[PDB]
């Protein structure tokens, strides 16, 4: 019972975990243990909402997303920096490059750290490297707009989006630290993140959606909608309210809030 | 036959590439390989030889390294770089934070990562790494000399030497790059990476001697001596050379030799 009720509550975590730097992984496994729903299916669940929080970021940022790609009809997009430079489609490949070369390199050993000790220690590690951008940014941005951003700061953010590939870490924990630890502001650098998110996970979900296909034919489909269409209502939300939010507060809050939730793996699990 | 002369062979192998960024560890398997000289006692050997190429930066960098500690005696130190700043132990602290965390966190991970196989791909992603810090590398350095590096410079540094926990990829080119990459200068990126290295090698050498303290008691001694002293003047001579040398030629010629090497890696094992 409660299949419905069950997927809105995950959708609501996965809307808006997914793009703050709190760890969606962290607290999928925590609701998961705690509302029964674990094994492949869950699994295989968790995968599917993904993509709808990734259409949120596809919807809000439409313009600038086919812009990139090189798709623009009509009204000029709107410049986001105090120079007259773009972000462009070279930003987000120098953005890819590393995780996903050591990605590859390594994905037999990404695959056995999801236990929830390994969550745990990374949640930590990621809140620590939280403090330690916000201690060490520079006192004046480098790139204040997502237009200002330069090519050494996106490769920069690749390379931190590495870290990433510890599950518990968080993508967007590592890449928003990369760019303020370059100089980026916290606002563009949640920007960016975002949309270097939108390659990355797309390609990770259709590779881990292309290797658990097998589900119920259409007993999942209630569920898979459910779940899916929640997670693209709460991110669009959370993304909005987060942008709006980290223009006036740092990313201690957060930073603090990962240990709790790495004390909540430990109770939860041990 | 021929141990005195193996010792002197490999010491030579150690000294000249334990700091310069071409990866001491695919060399040596290389040799070690070649010289038939494999095995517990080989691994023990390889382990003492390091602190030859250690001592060598401690008499080279003698002055700077106490004066770290706070013990200076006599003539004020020479003062490296633009502005009025000094290196301070808190750069070094910062330095070694990031990868002494994921380190002792990933100690049996990084245990199984001696494979021939993953020494070649690090020696190519390593040389990867060093060309886009040739390429992306500010024109003006931020740091042109080793007093002038900030906290913020140091930490991302320290951030790069996790990478070093791939075996194969070699401590000096991830801390060089790195530092490049944030704007310090390749001389003083260079320097920064050989004293991170005292800190980093002394312990991680104690760990490794601790857990393989069984030998010889004293057949060991004249080839793990020769090793040894050969090692350090080797470094002794290798890393003025480098020093001098870096001055006016890029890491371009040292990616593309880690290539050649990562090639000599598949031939000698497969
Ligand atoms: C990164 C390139 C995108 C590739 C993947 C394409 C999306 C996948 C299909 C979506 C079907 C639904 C289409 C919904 C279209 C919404 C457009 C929109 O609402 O834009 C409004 C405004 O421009 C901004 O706030
Ligand atoms: C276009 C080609 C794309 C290829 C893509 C290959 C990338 C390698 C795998 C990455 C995901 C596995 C890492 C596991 C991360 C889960 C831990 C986590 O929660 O971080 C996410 C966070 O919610 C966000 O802010
Ligand atoms: C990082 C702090 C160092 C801790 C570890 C101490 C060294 C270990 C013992 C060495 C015995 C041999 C001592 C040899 C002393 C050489 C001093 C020297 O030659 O300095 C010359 C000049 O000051 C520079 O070029
Ligand atoms: C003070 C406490 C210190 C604690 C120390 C814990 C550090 C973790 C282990 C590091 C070595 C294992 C990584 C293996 C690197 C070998 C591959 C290699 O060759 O890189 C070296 C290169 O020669 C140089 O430029
Ligand atoms: C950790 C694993 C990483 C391994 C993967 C490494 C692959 C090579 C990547 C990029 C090549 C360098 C691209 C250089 C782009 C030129 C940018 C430039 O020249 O300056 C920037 C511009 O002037 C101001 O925005
Ligand atoms: C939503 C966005 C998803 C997009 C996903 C990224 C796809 C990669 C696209 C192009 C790079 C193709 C690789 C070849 C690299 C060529 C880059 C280059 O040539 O840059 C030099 C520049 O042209 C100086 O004139
Ligand atoms: C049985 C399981 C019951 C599960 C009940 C699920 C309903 C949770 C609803 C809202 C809380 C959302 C929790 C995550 C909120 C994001 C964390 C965060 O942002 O905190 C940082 C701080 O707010 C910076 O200001
Ligand atoms: C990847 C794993 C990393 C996890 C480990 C993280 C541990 C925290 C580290 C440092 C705390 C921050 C130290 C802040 C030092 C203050 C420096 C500063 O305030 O400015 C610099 C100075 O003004 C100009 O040189
Ligand atoms: C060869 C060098 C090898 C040395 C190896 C490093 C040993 C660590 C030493 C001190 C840090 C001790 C950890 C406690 C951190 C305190 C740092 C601190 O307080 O910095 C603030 C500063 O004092 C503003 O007034
Ligand atoms: C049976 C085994 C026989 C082994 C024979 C051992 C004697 C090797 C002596 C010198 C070559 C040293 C090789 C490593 C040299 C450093 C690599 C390097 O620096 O190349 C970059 C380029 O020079 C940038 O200008």
């Amino acid at each position: 019972m409660h299949s419905l009720l069950i997927a809105a509550i995950l959708g609501v975590v996965e809307g808006l975990t997914e793009f703050l730097p709190v760890s969606s992984t962290g607290h999928m496994i925590i609701v998961g243990h705690l509302l029964g729903f674990e094994g492949d299916t869950a699994k295989t669940f968790e995968v599917v909402i993904q993509l709808g929080s990734i259409l949120a970021v596809v919807v809000m940022f439409w313009r600038r997303l086919f812009g990139l790609i090189g798709i623009h009809f009509g009204r000029p997009l709107q410049h986001e920096g105090e120079s007259k430079g773009r972000l462009t489609l070279i930003h987000i490949l120098l953005g890819m490059i590393p995780a996903v070369v050591l990605g590859l390199l390594f994905h037999d050993t990404i695959k056995s750290l999801f236990n929830p000790i390994n969550v745990m220690y990374a949640l930590v590690v990621g809140g620590l490297l939280l403090i330690a951008a916000e201690c060490l940014k520079p006192k004046e941005p480098r790139a204040p707009g997502l237009d200002d951003m330069t090519y050494r700061q996106a490769f920069m953010i690749g390379c931190f989006q590495c870290l990433a590939l510890w599950p518990g870490f968080s993508r967007s924990g590592a890449t928003i630290s990369g760019g303020m630890l370059m100089g980026v502001s916290r606002y563009a650098a949640s920007e960016f993140s975002f949309l270097l998110a939108v390659p990355m996970m797309m390609g990770a979900t259709a590779l881990d959606l292309y290797k658990s296909w097998g589900f119920l034919t259409s007993g999942d489909i209630p569920m898979f909608a459910v779940g899916f269409i929640t997670a693209f209502v709460v991110a669009l939300i959370a993304i909005k309210t987060f942008l709006q939010l980290i223009k006036r507060i740092s990313f201690i809050p957060f930073a603090i809030y990962r240990f709790i939730v790495a004390a909540a793996v430990y109770v939860v699990f041990f």
